[PDB]
């Protein structure tokens, strides 16, 4: 006869002690032993309400603490209420574009673990990195030779520091560039092996010359793909972000010609800002050199489970020759987010400069329920982004360790009275 | 300006209402803004008592129940209270020593996932050594050709069960060749470089002739080292006043008998062979041949060394070698966890022999020391029962894992 646990929890034992007097005077008339422990644990999950008040001064936590007692909404407030089964997490790492000039200085002088982690990276780069990153101008930071070092560093030290406050992923993703620092984090490569590879990606496809476009279109792939059949070699699909967001790159004026007869078809389509067309044929010539680079790093296991730009499905194995397809290969982010789904994950949190994943991540995933959720926000100031990131992630249930920002040692003394709670 | 959070929760949104409307009071007069958070965050934490009843029956339920109700103690009720600080959770992996005839069998028939792991590792051994572990006698199960793989396949199938429960380890520390399962699902070592290690280790060892001894003393390392040529080191230093030595048979029974005169109390142990002594010399070649062969990774969660008493985040083949040789320093390592915070230990084993010789070291009633597995109680039940222990004092277990949310669904909890 299998055992059977009810797991019960109160504030206080008395309250403890008096769900146990409830609980078994409406259990003896009968109820299925393991149903109700079910119940017992998803009630208490899908009961539970949570909120945070945010602010630089008492006045103004007091003020969004009486706008949550009297049901209000107020800027510094966020509220949520956790889901009865808890979802999966994911880390999403951002790709070319997302850069901008001075990002991460502010995030830097508040956040210790961030400066900490930034600063190992840069110098694991060497050549001045933080200071070209937080001084140099647009121009110098969307050069890639330069672009790819800097969101690398950005990103690993962002992870360190969401992971400093107990936030671990189940999965992490990437684009493009972006891949590099999920890869690194899931600890596939040693720092400087990281370095030495983002270092080459970079300046490798700087020294390529000019005369490749990128156009993001609105169509399926299977739209995309019938126009490519005359001009293999020149044109590629260099992304498919979306159902109906493909990205395609190669030749200036192969692109134009094809860009021109999907917009005579019905077609949005848009030119990308971009300095090369990365991730078409466009990409050749600097391979060899590459793998030269790749083939010389060690490859480990991956920690925590990846999702693959060249395959949209999980990686278990990672080599020099991975990297160098990647590179060439149609980034294929949608469908990584639809496995993500598929394997559970409800909780998308991307970590980068910007929102930009996030909002393309929402043109699979389309549903309230899950969250989505930029860690840093060109609307605001990084330290109150990141916070507020924390806040709301938290609310919806994501473990955030709390303590590890507002440590115990603060606290003695506080006498905070029980019925607070 | 820096920016400051307060979190709070509660149960449903009119108390969490009610609370903030509370606190906003209480925080009119001043307080620190990162003072205020840090207490909204512990003393939330220490408030919450926790309780888990388990039977076989709706009678042992409801006895246990009102039992709870009544502020009694009953058969089948685990109740505590979570600490202010969350501690770090360590798993304490069984050395080779209480195997016992029949080990994992009752657990693999009612535990799918820890069939699912225990099958897989026996496979990558091959050998039939799955048949070999349920089906054996005790002496079969002796030989360290035997033991070792047997040992390494049940903490590795017991920690994937104790994983898929979402009971998640900051450190993991091994006695001996517990330290190999630690490495392996630390992710040092793949599965299959694992069991070639294990296996030759085993190998090797049972092949060493006898004339070997082990005898455990009540007393300080240091007196031991007095009291010491090269036929006899120390295997071990389990506790402070604990400790192994091991080597010629004869060698030890005299450095023995010299401690046993001194008043302090000696023990022989039951073994094939001296363990972590000169004795195992001839076959650290052949051992390191086998080790070279490997590829050893950095660890994904941080590895308590058996050598050391510290960390280790180097592993290779000359680790594993000297790590057969020279004494393992557990209580050291135990200090050493205690020093970064652990207060939770969870022995991965077939006894909870482990969890006694920690407690040498450790003797706080805060801190949580914790067999898996009970010799005289049922594996599944000795399980559940450890799983609702450790929840009870804080420790995150994923009961859903175990009940599904679909076995809810039409059950309406009384309000």
């Amino acid at each position: 006869a299998g055992l059977v646990a009810w797991p019960l929890s109160a504030r206080g034992e008395r309250a403890l002690r008096g769900q146990a007097g409830r609980l078994a005077d409406w259990a003896d008339a009968g109820t299925g032993l393991s149903a109700t422990a079910s119940a017992l644990v998803h009630r208490r999950s899908a009961l539970e309400h949570r909120a945070v008040v945010t602010a630089d001064s008492l006045e103004g936590q007091l003020a969004a603490l009486r706008a949550l007692a009297a049901g209000e909404e107020a800027p510094g407030l966020r509220q949520g209420q956790l889901p009865a089964t808890q979802g999966r997490l994911a880390f999403l790492f951002s790709g070319q574009g997302a850069q901008r000039a001075g990002m991460g200085r502010e995030l830097y002088a508040a956040e210790p673990v961030f400066a900490a982690a930034f600063d190992e990276v840069c110098a694991a780069f060497g050549e001045d990195l933080r200071e070209r990153i937080f001084t140099a101008r647009q121009e110098e930071l969307d050069r890639t030779g330069t672009t790819q070092p800097a969101l690398f560093a950005i990103e690993v030290a962002l992870f360190r520091l969401v992971e400093s406050l107990g936030v671990r992923p189940d999965f992490v993703a990437g684009h493009s560039i972006g891949e590099l620092a999920a890869a690194h984090v899931a600890g596939v490569l040693s720092l400087p092996d990281a370095c030495r590879l983002v270092a080459a990606r970079g300046q490798l496809m700087e020294a390529l010359p000019e005369g490749g476009a990128m156009v993001s279109v609105r169509a399926t792939e299977d739209e995309v793909r019938a126009h490519l059949a005359e001009f293999t070699g020149r044109v590629d699909v260099a992304a498919v972000n979306g159902p109906e967001s493909v990205v395609l790159s190669g030749e200036e004026a192969a692109v134009e010609e094809i860009a021109g007869r999907l917009a005579e078809a019905g077609r949005k389509t848009r030119r990308l800002r971009v300095s090369h067309a990365f991730h078409s044929p466009l990409m050749e010539p600097m391979l060899d050199a590459f793998r030269r680079v790749a083939e010389e790093l060690t490859y480990q296991a991956p920690s925590v489970p990846v999702v693959s730009n060249l395959t949209g499905e999980q990686v278990t194995a990672f080599d020099a020759a991975y990297w160098v397809e990647h590179v060439r290969r149609a980034v294929r982010f949608a469908d990584g987010i639809g496995f993500l789904a598929s394997r559970g994950v409800t909780r998308f949190v991307e970590l980068g400069p910007d929102g930009v994943l996030t909002a393309m991540a929402q043109e699979t995933l389309t549903d309230p329920e899950t969250l989505l959720l930029p860690v840093l926000r060109k609307d605001r100031p990084e330290p109150e982004a990141f916070l507020d990131a924390l806040a709301q992630a938290w609310t919806r249930g994501v473990d955030v360790d709390w303590a590890a920002r507002y440590g115990p040692e603060q606290s003695t003394g506080v006498s905070l009275p029980t019925y607070a709670f």
